[PDB]
């Protein structure tokens, strides 16, 4: 996947299609764009073709990363969800949101303490009301 | 032949035995505790070829790039590695290393607030914040 494809390309440290400015950022846009309208109509496998091909070419973006981790979740691979949402929070350290699902994605995973420790993350560091509310939630059923 | 087409790790079809490659991350290490960089550097990307989703793996060769000075190619890394693990945050404090050697101060003061606000390693929250407390 996404991920993969980042480590092999840094493994071998060759020139990416990135390096060498393949795609303008006008472009860019216009192929996220693309693919929202793909997933809003209900199109989610061409979607997950476009954010796959965005996260191809430019990886360490938050809006393409989240766009194919939200995919994911929606298909109930949350493992895979769970990882590219951590991506999403660590290229966008103010923004909590990816925390919260990344926390619903490890209760999907049996995983309790981890969703926990991401819930709790959200009450303390977000200041994100609502995004507060929707943690207590969880956390009150954990 | 089979996982090259798809996209399954060597490590996900057991290809060398677990202690083998237990032996093969302590010769890694050996190399890299050594200063033998260049031989270190092959063998944590042998380590990261066989299971790309191993984030001790990942972040030797992150470490061999950083002291390569190859910093932008190791904060990359760190990114994968922090998400991998989920809650080790010291990937996110050598991303802020990375940071300021590129000349990018406020990231990197984002990086060693994250550390500081979330990581439950002390002895990481510490360095974190000498690196803050230099920052100006
Ligand atoms: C393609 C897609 C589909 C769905 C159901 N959600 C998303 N996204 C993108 C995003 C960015 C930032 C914050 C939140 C979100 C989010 N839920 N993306
Ligand atoms: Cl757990
Ligand atoms: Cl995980
Ligand atoms: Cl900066
Ligand atoms: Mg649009
Ligand atoms: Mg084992």
């Amino acid at each position: 996947g996404s991920i993969s494809t980042a480590v092999i390309d840094a493994i071998n440290s060759g020139a990416t299609l990135k390096d060498i400015n393949a795609i303008p950022d006008d472009m860019m846009d216009d192929i996220y764009s693309y693919a929202y309208d793909f997933y809003n109509k209900g199109r989610i496998e061409e979607a997950e073709v476009f954010f796959r091909f965005l996260c191809i070419y430019d990886f360490y973006n938050v809006d393409y990363i989240m766009g194919l981790a939200a995919i994911y979740q929606i298909k109930e691979q949350f493992q895979q969800a769970a990882d590219l949402y951590a991506v999403a929070f660590a290229l966008g350290k103010n923004d909590y949101t990816p925390v919260f699902h990344t926390g619903q994605c490890q209760l999907r995973l049996k995983a309790p303490l981890k969703a926990k420790e991401c819930f709790e993350l959200v009450i303390q560091h977000s200041n994100d009301e609502k995004l507060k509310i929707k943690a207590q939630s969880y956390l009150d059923a954990i």
